[PDB]
């Protein structure tokens, strides 16, 4: 309403593991945002990155976790 961006250009992503009871990795678990974070250093280094490593690091936190 008024000018509006009805688009957008973004990711297309999928869920992890669960359905279930079990355990979860920290090199694993948020599989998602550990692409989005691991790629950030792909293209320079996780010190330049940290923002994503935040994003991902308190979505793990949420199944429990020691982040
Ligand atoms: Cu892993």
């Amino acid at each position: 309403g008024s000018f509006t961006m009805p688009g957008l250009v973004d990711s297309n992503p999928a869920p992890p593991e669960s359905q279930e009871k079990k355990p979860l990795k920290p090199c694993c678990a948020c599989p998602e945002t550990k692409k989005a974070r691991d790629a950030c250093i792909i293209e320079k280094g996780e010190e330049h990155c940290g923002h994503l490593i935040e994003a991902h690091k308190e979505c793990m936190r949420a199944l429990g976790f020691k982040i």
